[PDB]
């Protein structure tokens, strides 16, 4: 408690098919997006009851991006952040500068939920329309290895799961 904050890491282990593929690791940026981060954070570790493993990543478009963490419908239609309600854009300082951005999915102004997208490209027209709350540490070839199971309409070929996540 007497430390300053620092930010929070967390991983995913990823399966393909349910084979154990790696572990992809993250920043968040807790100190510019405090409650963004927490709650992809609290989502990761299921500390609440609820969150991350076992969920797929349902969406994934190679040369563009990862799509994740609908937890609750399993296809891009769920997810529900820790807050209960969809929450507010908390700010955009941060932008979408290229590989292993992570950042928040959403419908529209001030509606983020738990879906989040990992970008494997530079994604500057998404600048000011999502949130992004943290970046890939560890494991971006593990990403870079999921990314080939996607598709141009994002349909994925082989199941993407998070067999588990937590804080590191």
């Amino acid at each position: 408690h007497h430390h300053h904050h620092v930010n929070p890491t967390v991983f995913f282990d990823i399966a393909v098919d349910g084979e154990p593929l790696g572990r992809v690791s993250f920043e968040l940026f807790a100190d510019k997006v405090p409650k963004t981060a927490e709650n992809f954070r609290a989502l990761s570790t299921g500390e609440k009851g609820f969150g991350y493993k076992g969920s797929c990543f349902h969406r994934i478009i190679p040369g563009f991006m990862c799509q994740g963490g609908d937890f609750t419908r399993h296809n891009g239609t769920g997810g529900k952040s820790i807050y209960g309600e969809k929450f507010e854009d908390e700010n955009f300082i941060l932008k979408h500068t290229g590989p292993g951005i992570l950042s928040m999915a959403n419908a529209g102004p001030n509606t983020n939920g738990s879906q989040f997208f990992i970008c494997t490209a530079k994604t500057k027209w998404l600048d000011g329309k999502h949130v992004v709350f943290g970046k890939v540490k560890e494991g971006m070839n593990i990403v870079e290895a999921m990314e080939r199971f996607g598709s141009r309409n994002g349909k994925t070929s082989k199941k993407i799961t998070i067999a588990d996540c937590g804080q590191l």
